[PDB]
């Protein structure tokens, strides 16, 4: 007879953003998501669609009620001039703002994954490194870009421009600072300096031409904003798919805690490191224990087992691929191995 877990509690708190109300509502919340929609069709079909996302929207509304978070919608018909206003353009899209900055985003519509997006827009832009524990945490990140520079303290001039070119990639792109020449020696920058490391590499590439203007930063993130190897998060996955390579992309399934797909893994940042100069390469990386409801589809679509590594070659118009044969009563490929199907299979077709 104890306490229940909390539950979904079916009060409305989503708002209706209109003409009258959205500058109090920007007003209201710190941040605050926007879901721009159309008008409601005659069809079943759609009106459930619209139903299953507004209750998402509802969901992580309860969640973060009391982190001062809002939720609104903004009908593209009834509330054309907010849109106007607002720059709501990407048909039925969630927009995000917080203060000075507007994010499209453009990942997974899940309650989950939206609340952890939401908790990280409100974070700070720029992660200072003081302890120990904190530059271990830097160093280990690999799974995205991120980049770190040493500054005199939060009043130097540069490292305001840091932290303006934060702001613009937030929260997508972590950007770090140091202040101490202790942690600046460790990591091997200069005074000003800003390193760059791209997903999955060991080695940075520094900036050039320190110290940096917010715009030189922004141009050089933007310059090297596609990893050779990136992987497919749920936050940022239709970005990600959108940015094909000439109407296709290379795929690479591997689950990271099972052994083989981890080797595998391994085996594809050999790949990457050895071809990060090539701008035509990229891979995608996906975890299949990230997209539990994503795993039939893909096994059925590609006719693959997602429970051993994968690494293929698919068509976005129509999701037309091919699949490397691996034996799995043998080692898997080796780097060279991948590259010369790679090189066999793009050369063809
Ligand atoms: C990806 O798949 C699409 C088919 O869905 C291919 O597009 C067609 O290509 C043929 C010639 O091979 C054309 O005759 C059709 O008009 C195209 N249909 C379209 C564009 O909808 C496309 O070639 C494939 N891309 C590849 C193989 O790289
Ligand atoms: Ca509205
Ligand atoms: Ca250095
Ligand atoms: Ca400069
Ligand atoms: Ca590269
Ligand atoms: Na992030
Ligand atoms: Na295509």
């Amino acid at each position: 007879e104890g306490l229940d877990f909390p539950e979904y509690d079916g009060v409305d708190r989503v708002i209706n953003v209109n003409a009258k109300n959205y500058k109090n509502v920007f007003k209201k919340y710190e941040v605050l998501a926007l879901l721009y929609h159309e008008p409601p069709e005659d069809d079943k079909a759609s009106q459930r669609q619209f139903e299953m996302e507004e209750l998402i929207l509802e969901l992580a509304a309860q969640v973060l009620e009391d982190k001062g978070v809002g939720f609104g919608l903004v009908d593209s018909e009834k509330d054309a001039a907010v849109a106007k206003k607002l720059g709501l353009t990407e048909e039925d899209s969630i927009y995000v703002f917080k203060e000075d900055e507007v994010i499209e985003y453009d990942g997974e519509f899940s309650a989950d994954t939206l609340v952890e997006f939401l908790l990280d827009v409100l974070e700070d832009p720029v992660e200072l490194i003081e302890g120990e524990r904190e530059l271990q945490a830097f160093e280990n990140i690999e799974d995205e870009i991120k980049l770190i520079g040493y500054f005199k303290n939060k009043d130097s001039e540069h490292y305001k421009a840091f932290k303006e070119a934060a702001e613009e990639f937030h929260p997508y792109i972590p950007f770090f600072a140091t202040f101490d020449s202790k942690v600046a020696k460790k990591l091997t920058l200069k005074l000003n300096e800003i390193d760059f490391y791209e997903a999955f590499m060991e080695e940075p590439v520094t900036i050039p031409d320190k110290p940096n203007s917010e715009e030189e930063i922004v141009n050089f993130v933007e310059e090297h904003r596609r990893s050779t190897l990136r992987k497919l998060k749920p936050e940022s996955m239709y970005e990600t798919w959108e940015d094909d390579m000439d109407g296709i992309h290379i795929v690479a399934f591997a689950e990271e805690a099972d052994p083989d797909g981890y080797e595998f893994l391994e085996i594809l940042k050999s790949v990457a490191q050895d071809n990060t100069d090539n701008p035509d390469l990229s891979i995608i990386w996906i975890d299949p224990d990230d997209f539990p409801l994503l795993v039939p589809y893909w096994e059925k679509t590609f006719d693959i087992d997602l429970s051993a590594p994968q690494i293929g070659v698919v068509n976005v118009t129509d999701a037309d691929s091919v699949w490397m044969e691996m034996d799995d009563e043998e080692d898997l490929p080796s780097a060279e191995e991948l590259e010369d199907w790679l090189e066999d299979v793009l050369e063809g077709e």
